[PDB]
RNA sequence: GAUAAGGAUUGGCUCUAAGGGUCGGGUAGUGAGGGCCUUGGUCACGGCCUUGGCUUGCUACAAUUAACGAUCAACUUAGA
């Protein structure tokens, strides 16, 4: 059908509003076959052509899971996060973060906010600045490259126990021989019982 | 001992945390401060009150590959 209205789990009104303002005029086959399952207690391994709605395909289920598990509430603890997103290059992670910000533009007020933080290797911010504003702003989404997110997670001030969603974009590149050393540690730190999406 | 070698001309892959600290960018206009001047009254070369002409601030165009440069501080042969 490729219609947003007739999907299995009736996407949230603000996510639907963001989709309509952005458009796409419909949902692509990737987003039609991945969103129902990645939010439905199934890990996902997705192969698709470039520019086929993959980024939204793994961003919408992330927000759905964040809202579903009561991550956007006062009950959520400090120095904890919900979802992690990993990409092999800094520009790709920044672009993913921009997409997430665009989706969160239409997030309603009068509720506990949902935020994201980008963790890339930069000369404008040490890892301790990242820890400081992570503690202050309390986001639920982390997006970054393997090196800086590994350094961030290794800091004792950050607790990974509440994470329930890991996404690896360009997962063939992140499981490459060069990247496997860092990603093995990154996944070693995080809890095993989780939902994984490789794209 | 990592990093392709170890008498030779050593410089050696892509992406991915950090790689000692610090400082520094133009040309123009007008306000400010200092410096040399100078002009009157005033008190025995020196004060007092007044008159007209290197640092920094605000605006207007180039540069944003400063992806450069400067300075301070560290360091020596793992071979038997």
């Amino acid at each position: 059908s490729l219609e947003w209205d007739n999907l299995g789990f009736s996407l949230l009104p603000w996510i639907r509003t963001g989709l309509d303002v952005m458009g796409f005029e419909t949902m692509t086959p990737v987003q039609a076959s991945t969103i129902p399952m990645l939010a439905g207690n199934k890990d996902v391994v997705v192969d698709s052509v470039t520019g086929s709605g993959k980024t939204a395909a793994f961003v919408i289920p992330v927000l759905e899971k964040v809202v579903k598990e009561e991550a956007n509430t006062s009950k959520f603890k400090k120095a904890h996060f919900h979802s992690l997103i990993i990409a092999p290059t800094r520009e790709l992670s920044r672009q993913i973060e921009s997409v997430v910000l665009s989706f969160l533009e239409h997030y309603p007020s009068d509720l506990f906010p949902i935020k994201c933080q980008l963790l890339v290797g930069t000369n404008e911010a040490t890892v301790r600045d990242d820890v400081s504003n992570f503690l202050r702003n309390r986001p639920q989404i982390l997006i970054g490259t393997p090196g800086r997110v590994l350094d961030f997670l290794q800091m004792p001030a950050v607790k990974t126990s509440a994470c329930s969603m890991v996404v690896m974009d360009e997962a063939d590149r992140l499981l490459d021989m060069s990247f496997i050393k860092d990603t093995e540690k990154i996944l070693r730190l995080l809890p095993k019982q989780r939902r994984t999406g490789l794209f």
